[PDB]
RNA sequence: UGUACAU
């Protein structure tokens, strides 16, 4: 049901098509793959009057265009380049529909863009609509990116309804594919009194989390961007378990970020842990230097260890070379010790 | 030689 105008334009029949030569058709073009691209382009170089021409027609049809696979890009354009009046006018069209848009495949894309370009007042009005549906949104493949975007953009003081919805759902959520992403945002952007309760739960479950395909990513975040005190609780939980955890697909990564991001003393106490303590009938370092994952840990110890501790490790390894040569994951550990002596 | 985000 494409107008002859759209058809002809979609078939190279208007190399000089001007913005004003499509008035009456602004929706039609917005829902087309080429039409939508055309509009967006001419819109950058557009005059104030031209841009109003187009706004008149997209405002009229705003919600439809928001949940459209092409229309949404046209709308996002106005949040970026439109005037303050055009932005507030679009955000007003959204009022009432924040949640259904956030769960919508294309709608969430608009929300994310609106959140990034409307004034705090309108941001705060928009976010309020999510209260009551915080976990529905987070566990959703679209919503989760809105929530993520809320945390990045809105005053933290406005996001307490979220922190309150995470109470008792920190672990369950850090083991969620989307949940874990949102936990990271919160840790990055939220206020001290908000991150406290999150970190409380995080610590109570550090053991389970470090071995979880998503959880482990959250612990790594804390070891990379977190407060020293928090780091130490994590490493206090890795300390002693260094051998077992380094042989794990997921947790082996945590152990590297402990070796890497702990204090100078803690770092030295973790490296010594594998050099001393032994494994059943074999030595710890021995087991690790040939394991498919743990071998990476070893190399990461060789790195962050100050020359003193690094000589003892090189020395501790030197005897097992021939065994190392026989195992495939011992190759890159060999590479390192070979460059040494 | 080893793990996660959508038009």
């Amino acid at each position: 049901g494409r107008s002859r105008l759209l058809e002809d334009f979609r078939n190279n029949r208007y190399p000089n098509l001007q913005l004003r030569e499509i008035a009456g058709h602004i929706m039609e073009f917005s829902q087309d793959q080429h039409g939508s691209r055309f509009i967006q382009l001419k819109l950058e170089r557009a005059t104030p009057a031209e841009r109003q021409l187009v706004f008149n027609e997209i405002l009229q049809a705003a919600y439809q265009l928001m949940v459209d696979v092409f229309g949404n890009y046209v709308i996002q354009k106005f949040f970026e380049f439109g005037s303050l009046e055009q932005k507030l006018a679009l955000a007003e069209r959204i009022r009432g529909h924040v949640l259904s848009l956030a769960l919508q495949m294309y709608g969430c894309r608009v929300i994310q863009k609106a959140l990034e370009f409307i004034p705090s007042d309108q941001q705060n009005e928009m976010v309020r609509e999510l209260d009551g549906h915080v976990l529905k949104c987070v566990k959703d493949q679209n919503g989760n990116h809105v929530v993520q975007k809320c945390i990045e953009c809105v005053q933290p003081q406005s996001l307490q309804f979220i922190i309150d919805a995470f109470k008792g759902q920190v672990f369950a959520l850090s083991t969620h594919p989307y949940g874990c992403r949102v936990i990271q945002r919160i840790l990055e952007h939220c206020l001290p009194d908000q991150t406290l309760p999150i970190l409380e739960e995080l610590h109570q479950h550090t053991e389970q989390l470090v071995q979880d395909q998503y959880g482990n990513y959250v612990i790594q975040h804390v070891l990379e961007h977190g407060r020293p005190e928090d780091k130490s609780k994590i490493v206090a939980e890795i300390r002693g378990n260094v051998l077992v955890l380094s042989q794990h697909k997921f947790a082996s990564n945590v152990v590297e970020k402990c070796v890497t991001h702990a204090s100078r003393t803690e770092r030295a106490v973790l490296i010594d842990e594998v050099c001393t303590m032994n494994d059943g009938p074999h030595s710890a370092l021995y087991t690790m230097m040939k394991d498919q994952y743990a071998n990476y840990v070893v190399q990461k110890m060789i790195d962050v260890a100050e020359p003193g501790q690094r000589k003892i490790v090189m020395h501790k390894i030197r005897p097992h070379i021939a065994t190392l040569r026989k195992y495939t994951y011992g190759k890159h550990i060999l590479a390192k010790l070979e460059k040494y002596y």
